[PDB]
DNA sequence: CGCTAGTCGTC
DNA sequence: ACGACTAGCG
Protein backbone atom coordinates (compact mmCIF):
# COMPACT_ATOMS: atom_id res chain seq x y z
CA UNK A 1 0.00 0.00 0.00
CA UNK A 2 1.03 3.64 -0.59
CA UNK A 3 1.68 4.95 2.94
CA UNK A 4 -0.99 7.51 3.93
CA UNK A 5 -2.53 8.03 0.44
CA UNK A 6 -6.16 7.83 1.69
CA UNK A 7 -5.55 10.88 3.98
CA UNK A 8 -3.74 12.95 1.30
CA UNK A 9 -6.68 12.47 -1.16
CA UNK A 10 -9.45 12.44 1.51
CA UNK A 11 -11.45 15.00 -0.61
CA UNK A 12 -11.79 12.35 -3.44
CA UNK A 13 -13.36 9.86 -0.93
CA UNK A 14 -17.03 9.47 -0.05
CA UNK A 15 -18.81 7.03 2.39
CA UNK A 16 -21.00 4.55 0.51
CA UNK A 17 -23.08 1.41 0.98
CA UNK A 18 -22.49 -1.37 -1.59
CA UNK A 19 -26.27 -1.09 -2.52
CA UNK A 20 -24.90 1.61 -4.94
CA UNK A 21 -23.69 -1.35 -7.15
CA UNK A 22 -26.96 -3.36 -7.33
CA UNK A 23 -27.04 -4.86 -10.84
CA UNK A 24 -23.29 -4.06 -11.31
CA UNK A 25 -20.14 -6.23 -11.23
CA UNK A 26 -17.44 -5.70 -8.52
CA UNK A 27 -14.02 -7.46 -8.29
CA UNK A 28 -12.56 -8.30 -4.82
CA UNK A 29 -8.90 -8.41 -3.58
CA UNK A 30 -9.82 -11.66 -1.83
CA UNK A 31 -6.46 -12.19 -0.03
CA UNK A 32 -7.61 -9.21 2.18
CA UNK A 33 -10.65 -11.32 3.29
CA UNK A 34 -8.64 -14.61 3.60
CA UNK A 35 -6.10 -12.87 5.89
CA UNK A 36 -8.84 -11.54 8.21
CA UNK A 37 -10.55 -14.95 8.09
CA UNK A 38 -7.31 -16.74 9.04
CA UNK A 39 -6.91 -14.29 11.99
CA UNK A 40 -10.24 -15.57 13.47
CA UNK A 41 -8.76 -19.16 13.51
CA UNK A 42 -5.03 -18.35 13.86
CA UNK A 43 -4.41 -20.70 16.82
CA UNK A 44 -5.69 -23.77 14.85
CA UNK A 45 -3.91 -23.01 11.50
CA UNK A 46 -0.51 -22.52 13.22
CA UNK A 47 -0.75 -25.93 15.02
CA UNK A 48 -1.77 -27.71 11.74
CA UNK A 49 -5.24 -28.70 13.05
CA UNK A 50 -8.09 -28.87 10.46
CA UNK A 51 -10.25 -25.71 10.23
CA UNK A 52 -12.57 -24.06 7.64
CA UNK A 53 -13.42 -20.89 9.67
CA UNK A 54 -11.54 -18.66 7.16
CA UNK A 55 -13.86 -20.08 4.42
CA UNK A 56 -17.07 -19.03 6.21
CA UNK A 57 -15.57 -15.59 6.85
CA UNK A 58 -14.97 -14.92 3.11
CA UNK A 59 -18.43 -16.39 2.31
CA UNK A 60 -20.04 -14.04 4.91
CA UNK A 61 -18.83 -11.11 2.70
CA UNK A 62 -19.66 -12.85 -0.63
CA UNK A 63 -23.26 -13.67 0.47
CA UNK A 64 -23.68 -10.06 1.68
CA UNK A 65 -22.61 -8.70 -1.76
CA UNK A 66 -24.99 -11.21 -3.42
CA UNK A 67 -27.86 -10.15 -1.08
CA UNK A 68 -27.60 -6.56 -2.40
CA UNK A 69 -27.60 -7.85 -6.05
CA UNK A 70 -23.89 -7.29 -6.75
CA UNK A 71 -22.06 -9.77 -9.02
CA UNK A 72 -18.71 -10.27 -7.17
CA UNK A 73 -15.59 -11.54 -8.99
CA UNK A 74 -13.11 -12.85 -6.43
CA UNK A 75 -9.54 -12.26 -7.50
CA UNK A 76 -6.60 -14.15 -5.85
CA UNK A 77 -2.87 -13.46 -5.89
CA UNK A 78 -0.90 -15.83 -8.11
CA UNK A 79 2.85 -16.23 -8.54
CA UNK A 80 5.32 -13.95 -6.75
CA UNK A 81 7.06 -11.33 -8.92
CA UNK A 82 10.81 -12.19 -9.38
CA UNK A 83 11.82 -9.03 -7.42
CA UNK A 84 9.53 -9.97 -4.47
CA UNK A 85 10.88 -13.58 -4.10
CA UNK A 86 13.51 -12.53 -1.47
CA UNK A 87 10.90 -10.60 0.59
CA UNK A 88 8.24 -13.39 0.61
CA UNK A 89 10.77 -15.96 1.95
CA UNK A 90 11.91 -13.38 4.56
CA UNK A 91 8.17 -13.09 5.55
CA UNK A 92 7.92 -16.92 5.90
CA UNK A 93 10.90 -16.74 8.33
CA UNK A 94 9.24 -13.95 10.44
CA UNK A 95 5.97 -16.01 10.57
CA UNK A 96 7.84 -19.17 11.70
CA UNK A 97 9.62 -16.93 14.34
CA UNK A 98 6.24 -15.86 15.81
CA UNK A 99 5.14 -19.59 15.76
CA UNK A 100 7.84 -20.42 18.37
CA UNK A 101 7.25 -17.14 20.34
CA UNK A 102 3.48 -17.84 20.48
CA UNK A 103 4.22 -21.37 21.81
CA UNK A 104 6.68 -19.97 24.44
CA UNK A 105 4.04 -17.42 25.65
CA UNK A 106 1.41 -20.21 26.04
CA UNK A 107 3.87 -21.99 28.41
CA UNK A 108 4.49 -18.72 30.39
CA UNK A 109 0.69 -18.44 31.09
CA UNK A 110 0.36 -15.38 28.78
CA UNK A 111 -2.52 -16.86 26.71
CA UNK A 112 -3.91 -13.58 25.30
CA UNK A 113 -0.45 -12.31 24.14
CA UNK A 114 0.16 -15.78 22.57
CA UNK A 115 -3.30 -15.60 20.83
CA UNK A 116 -2.11 -12.22 19.32
CA UNK A 117 1.25 -13.77 18.18
CA UNK A 118 -0.55 -16.57 16.30
CA UNK A 119 -2.41 -13.94 14.20
CA UNK A 120 1.05 -12.81 12.85
CA UNK A 121 2.32 -16.42 12.18
CA UNK A 122 -0.01 -17.61 9.35
CA UNK A 123 0.86 -18.29 5.70
CA UNK A 124 -2.16 -17.86 3.37
CA UNK A 125 -1.59 -20.85 1.05
CA UNK A 126 -3.09 -21.56 -2.41
CA UNK A 127 -4.81 -24.60 -0.69
CA UNK A 128 -6.68 -22.16 1.62
CA UNK A 129 -7.59 -19.96 -1.39
CA UNK A 130 -8.80 -23.05 -3.30
CA UNK A 131 -11.19 -23.92 -0.42
CA UNK A 132 -12.67 -20.39 -0.80
CA UNK A 133 -12.78 -20.83 -4.62
CA UNK A 134 -14.75 -24.11 -4.24
CA UNK A 135 -17.19 -22.50 -1.73
CA UNK A 136 -17.67 -19.42 -3.94
CA UNK A 137 -18.19 -21.52 -7.12
CA UNK A 138 -20.98 -23.57 -5.45
CA UNK A 139 -22.88 -20.22 -4.97
CA UNK A 140 -22.19 -19.38 -8.68
CA UNK A 141 -19.49 -16.77 -7.96
CA UNK A 142 -16.69 -16.48 -10.53
CA UNK A 143 -13.09 -16.69 -9.24
CA UNK A 144 -9.90 -15.65 -11.06
CA UNK A 145 -6.35 -16.30 -9.80
CA UNK A 146 -4.07 -13.59 -11.20
CA UNK A 147 -0.86 -14.75 -12.94
CA UNK A 148 1.16 -12.51 -10.54
CA UNK A 149 -0.18 -9.71 -8.18
CA UNK A 150 -3.98 -9.52 -7.80
CA UNK A 151 -3.47 -5.68 -7.70
CA UNK A 152 -2.61 -5.74 -11.46
CA UNK A 153 -5.41 -8.20 -12.35
CA UNK A 154 -8.03 -6.12 -10.46
CA UNK A 155 -6.78 -2.97 -12.26
CA UNK A 156 -7.19 -4.78 -15.60
CA UNK A 157 -10.76 -5.89 -14.78
CA UNK A 158 -11.76 -2.28 -14.01
CA UNK A 159 -9.84 -0.64 -16.93
CA UNK A 160 -11.48 -3.18 -19.32
CA UNK A 161 -14.95 -2.32 -17.97
CA UNK A 162 -15.55 -5.93 -16.78
CA UNK A 163 -16.01 -4.56 -13.21
CA UNK A 164 -17.27 -1.09 -12.23
CA UNK A 165 -15.45 -1.04 -8.81
CA UNK A 166 -12.71 -2.84 -6.78
CA UNK A 167 -13.15 -3.88 -3.10
CA UNK A 168 -9.71 -3.78 -1.37
CA UNK A 169 -7.73 -2.57 1.65
CA UNK A 170 -4.71 -1.74 -0.68
CA UNK A 171 -4.34 1.89 -1.91
CA UNK A 172 -1.89 0.69 -4.67
CA UNK A 173 -5.07 0.06 -6.77
CA UNK A 174 -5.38 3.86 -7.20
CA UNK A 175 -1.70 4.12 -8.34
CA UNK A 176 -2.59 1.33 -10.85
CA UNK A 177 -5.21 3.70 -12.40
CA UNK A 178 -8.46 2.15 -11.12
CA UNK A 179 -11.56 4.32 -11.73
CA UNK A 180 -13.45 3.31 -8.49
CA UNK A 181 -11.86 1.69 -5.39
CA UNK A 182 -13.85 0.72 -2.21
CA UNK A 183 -11.65 0.69 0.89
CA UNK A 184 -12.42 -0.27 4.53
CA UNK A 185 -15.64 -2.20 3.68
CA UNK A 186 -17.17 -4.00 6.70
CA UNK A 187 -19.34 -7.20 6.83
CA UNK A 188 -22.58 -5.12 6.55
CA UNK A 189 -21.41 -3.41 3.28
CA UNK A 190 -20.28 0.06 4.51
CA UNK A 191 -17.06 1.48 3.10
CA UNK A 192 -15.18 4.41 1.53
CA UNK A 193 -15.22 4.81 -2.29
CA UNK A 194 -12.42 6.87 -3.97
CA UNK A 195 -13.24 7.83 -7.57
CA UNK A 196 -10.36 8.80 -9.94
CA UNK A 197 -12.72 11.53 -11.30
CA UNK A 198 -12.93 13.21 -7.87
CA UNK A 199 -9.07 13.61 -7.61
CA UNK A 200 -9.72 17.18 -8.95
CA UNK A 201 -11.46 17.96 -5.61
CA UNK A 202 -8.08 17.45 -3.82
CA UNK A 203 -6.35 20.83 -3.25
CA UNK A 204 -3.25 18.97 -1.87
CA UNK A 205 -2.67 17.42 -5.34
CA UNK A 206 -2.75 20.56 -7.52
CA UNK A 207 -2.33 19.32 -11.13
CA UNK A 208 -1.03 15.83 -10.00
CA UNK A 209 -4.46 14.26 -10.84
CA UNK A 210 -3.68 12.64 -14.28
CA UNK A 211 -2.92 8.86 -14.23
CA UNK A 212 0.78 9.28 -15.18
CA UNK A 213 1.56 12.12 -12.73
CA UNK A 214 -0.49 10.48 -9.91
CA UNK A 215 1.35 7.15 -10.45
CA UNK A 216 4.77 8.92 -10.31
CA UNK A 217 3.77 10.64 -7.03
CA UNK A 218 2.86 7.32 -5.40
CA UNK A 219 6.19 5.75 -6.55
CA UNK A 220 8.20 8.75 -5.28
CA UNK A 221 6.37 8.72 -1.92
CA UNK A 222 7.34 5.08 -1.27
CA UNK A 223 5.59 2.18 -2.99
CA UNK A 224 5.53 -1.60 -2.78
CA UNK A 225 8.10 -1.86 -5.66
CA UNK A 226 10.45 0.87 -4.37
CA UNK A 227 11.17 2.60 -1.06
CA UNK A 228 11.31 6.39 -1.24
CA UNK A 229 14.50 8.43 -0.82
CA UNK A 230 14.92 9.61 2.87
CA UNK A 231 12.65 12.57 3.73
CA UNK A 232 10.24 12.16 0.76
CA UNK A 233 6.53 11.53 1.40
CA UNK A 234 3.34 12.26 -0.54
CA UNK A 235 3.53 15.97 0.25
CA UNK A 236 7.14 16.37 -1.07
CA UNK A 237 6.59 13.96 -4.07
CA UNK A 238 3.47 15.97 -4.98
CA UNK A 239 5.50 19.23 -4.71
CA UNK A 240 8.28 17.97 -7.06
CA UNK A 241 5.81 17.04 -9.85
CA UNK A 242 3.87 20.36 -9.68
CA UNK A 243 7.07 22.50 -9.85
CA UNK A 244 8.68 20.45 -12.67
CA UNK A 245 7.40 21.27 -16.20
CA UNK A 246 9.15 18.51 -18.20
CA UNK A 247 7.57 15.20 -19.50
CA UNK A 248 10.79 13.15 -18.94
CA UNK A 249 10.38 11.90 -15.32
CA UNK A 250 14.03 10.68 -15.18
CA UNK A 251 15.48 14.24 -15.58
CA UNK A 252 13.04 15.51 -12.90
CA UNK A 253 14.15 12.83 -10.37
CA UNK A 254 17.85 13.61 -10.98
CA UNK A 255 17.10 17.27 -10.04
CA UNK A 256 14.81 16.30 -7.03
CA UNK A 257 16.92 18.13 -4.41
CA UNK A 258 16.65 21.41 -6.33
CA UNK A 259 12.80 21.40 -6.33
CA UNK A 260 12.63 20.77 -2.54
CA UNK A 261 15.81 22.71 -1.47
CA UNK A 262 16.93 19.33 0.10
CA UNK A 263 20.42 17.70 0.12
CA UNK A 264 19.67 14.58 -1.94
CA UNK A 265 22.17 13.18 -4.50
CA UNK A 266 20.04 10.44 -6.13
CA UNK A 267 21.93 7.11 -6.40
CA UNK A 268 22.36 5.05 -9.61
CA UNK A 269 20.04 2.27 -8.35
CA UNK A 270 17.17 4.64 -7.43
CA UNK A 271 16.77 5.87 -11.05
CA UNK A 272 16.64 2.28 -12.36
CA UNK A 273 14.44 1.12 -9.48
CA UNK A 274 12.02 3.97 -10.32
CA UNK A 275 11.87 2.83 -13.97
CA UNK A 276 11.26 -0.77 -12.79
CA UNK A 277 8.50 0.30 -10.36
CA UNK A 278 6.86 2.39 -13.15
CA UNK A 279 7.15 -0.61 -15.57
CA UNK A 280 5.64 -3.01 -13.02
CA UNK A 281 2.64 -0.66 -12.55
CA UNK A 282 2.13 -0.39 -16.37
CA UNK A 283 3.19 -3.78 -17.85
CA UNK A 284 2.69 -6.38 -15.06
CA UNK A 285 1.11 -9.47 -16.66
CA UNK A 286 -2.60 -10.19 -16.20
CA UNK A 287 -4.99 -12.78 -17.64
CA UNK A 288 -7.71 -11.59 -20.09
CA UNK A 289 -10.41 -14.13 -19.04
CA UNK A 290 -12.76 -13.68 -22.01
CA UNK A 291 -10.02 -14.30 -24.65
CA UNK A 292 -8.05 -16.56 -22.18
CA UNK A 293 -4.73 -14.89 -22.98
CA UNK A 294 -1.84 -13.68 -20.76
CA UNK A 295 -1.17 -9.94 -21.55
CA UNK A 296 0.58 -6.87 -20.02
CA UNK A 297 -1.78 -4.60 -18.02
CA UNK A 298 -1.20 -1.83 -20.62
CA UNK A 299 -0.05 -2.25 -24.24
CA UNK A 300 3.71 -1.48 -24.57
CA UNK A 301 4.40 2.22 -25.35
CA UNK A 302 7.28 4.20 -27.04
CA UNK A 303 10.70 2.35 -26.63
CA UNK A 304 9.99 -0.22 -23.90
CA UNK A 305 11.62 -3.56 -24.77
CA UNK A 306 9.39 -6.44 -23.41
CA UNK A 307 12.53 -8.68 -23.16
CA UNK A 308 13.96 -6.43 -20.39
CA UNK A 309 10.67 -6.74 -18.32
CA UNK A 310 11.01 -10.21 -16.72
CA UNK A 311 10.78 -8.50 -13.25
CA UNK A 312 7.16 -7.53 -14.16
CA UNK A 313 6.15 -11.24 -14.53
CA UNK A 314 7.39 -13.94 -16.94
CA UNK A 315 5.24 -15.20 -19.80
CA UNK A 316 3.86 -18.74 -19.76
CA UNK A 317 1.70 -20.60 -22.33
CA UNK A 318 -1.96 -19.39 -22.37
CA UNK A 319 -3.06 -22.94 -21.40
CA UNK A 320 -0.86 -22.77 -18.26
CA UNK A 321 -2.20 -19.30 -17.38
CA UNK A 322 -5.79 -20.58 -17.83
CA UNK A 323 -5.10 -23.44 -15.37
CA UNK A 324 -3.59 -20.98 -12.87
CA UNK A 325 -6.60 -18.58 -13.31
CA UNK A 326 -9.21 -21.32 -12.64
CA UNK A 327 -7.46 -22.27 -9.34
CA UNK A 328 -6.55 -25.72 -10.83
CA UNK A 329 -2.74 -25.30 -10.99
CA UNK A 330 -1.03 -24.78 -7.58
CA UNK A 331 0.99 -21.54 -7.54
CA UNK A 332 4.07 -22.95 -5.77
CA UNK A 333 4.47 -26.53 -6.94
CA UNK A 334 2.72 -26.08 -10.37
CA UNK A 335 0.89 -29.40 -9.57
CA UNK A 336 -2.70 -29.76 -10.79
CA UNK A 337 -4.86 -29.84 -7.64
CA UNK A 338 -8.28 -29.68 -9.45
CA UNK A 339 -10.17 -30.38 -12.75
CA UNK A 340 -12.62 -27.41 -13.01
CA UNK A 341 -13.58 -26.56 -16.62
CA UNK A 342 -15.88 -23.57 -17.38
CA UNK A 343 -16.78 -24.94 -20.86
CA UNK A 344 -18.23 -28.14 -19.25
CA UNK A 345 -20.91 -26.54 -16.97
CA UNK A 346 -19.76 -16.38 -16.67
CA UNK A 347 -16.36 -14.56 -16.68
CA UNK A 348 -14.60 -17.12 -18.99
CA UNK A 349 -17.58 -17.58 -21.41
C1' DC B 1 5.32 24.81 12.11
C1' DG B 2 4.76 20.72 7.97
C1' DC B 3 6.18 16.44 7.34
C1' DT B 4 8.13 11.98 7.74
C1' DA B 5 9.30 8.03 10.12
C1' DG B 6 9.59 5.27 14.39
C1' DT B 7 6.66 3.20 18.51
C1' DC B 8 2.40 1.04 20.50
C1' DG B 9 -1.57 -1.56 19.64
C1' DT B 10 -4.74 -4.45 16.78
C1' DC B 11 -7.60 -6.83 12.49
C1' DA C 1 1.23 -7.05 8.03
C1' DC C 2 -2.15 -2.68 8.78
C1' DG C 3 -3.00 2.38 11.11
C1' DA C 4 -3.04 5.89 15.49
C1' DC C 5 -0.35 9.07 16.87
C1' DT C 6 3.37 11.20 18.62
C1' DA C 7 8.25 13.10 18.93
C1' DG C 8 11.72 14.96 16.80
C1' DC C 9 13.76 16.15 12.63
C1' DG C 10 14.61 19.41 8.70
C1 LIG D 1 -0.24 -11.91 -1.44
C2 LIG D 1 -0.95 -10.81 -0.65
C3 LIG D 1 -1.46 -11.24 0.73
C4 LIG D 1 -0.89 -12.31 1.41
C5 LIG D 1 -1.33 -12.66 2.68
C6 LIG D 1 -2.32 -11.93 3.29
C7 LIG D 1 -2.86 -10.84 2.64
C8 LIG D 1 -2.42 -10.48 1.38
N1 LIG D 1 -0.09 -9.61 -0.52
C9 LIG D 1 1.15 -9.70 0.25
N2 LIG D 1 1.28 -8.51 1.08
C10 LIG D 1 0.44 -8.44 2.21
N3 LIG D 1 -0.55 -7.46 2.23
C11 LIG D 1 -1.34 -7.39 3.30
C12 LIG D 1 -1.23 -8.25 4.38
CL1 LIG D 1 -2.33 -8.07 5.71
C13 LIG D 1 -0.24 -9.27 4.42
C14 LIG D 1 -0.07 -10.17 5.49
C15 LIG D 1 0.91 -11.12 5.42
N4 LIG D 1 1.74 -11.25 4.38
C16 LIG D 1 1.60 -10.41 3.36
C17 LIG D 1 0.64 -9.38 3.30
N5 LIG D 1 1.27 -7.34 0.27
C18 LIG D 1 2.02 -6.27 0.63
C19 LIG D 1 1.99 -5.14 -0.09
C20 LIG D 1 1.14 -5.06 -1.18
O1 LIG D 1 1.09 -4.04 -1.86
C21 LIG D 1 0.34 -6.16 -1.51
O2 LIG D 1 -0.47 -6.06 -2.57
C22 LIG D 1 0.40 -7.33 -0.81
C23 LIG D 1 -0.47 -8.44 -1.08
O3 LIG D 1 -1.53 -8.35 -1.68
MG1 LIG E 1 -1.62 -7.30 -3.67
MG1 LIG F 1 -0.08 -4.10 -3.52
NA1 LIG G 1 8.22 7.63 2.53
NA1 LIG H 1 3.67 21.33 -14.38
Amino acid sequence: GIQGLLQFIKEASEPIHVRKYKGQVVAVDTYCWLHKGAIACAEKLAKGEPTDRYVGFCMKFVNMLLSHGIKPILVFDGCTLPSKKEVERSRRERRQANLLKGKQLLREGKVSEARECFTRSINITHAMAHKVIKAARSQGVDCLVAPYEADAQLAYLNKAGIVQAIITEDSDLLAFGCKKVILKMDQFGNGLEIDQARLGMCRQLGDVFTEEKFRYMCILSGCDYLSSLRGIGLAKACKVLRLANNPDIVKVIKKIGHYLKMNITVPEDYINGFIRANNTFLYQLVFDPIKRKLIPLNAYEDDVDPETLSYAGQYVDDSIALQIALGNKDINTFEQIDDYNPDTANLYF
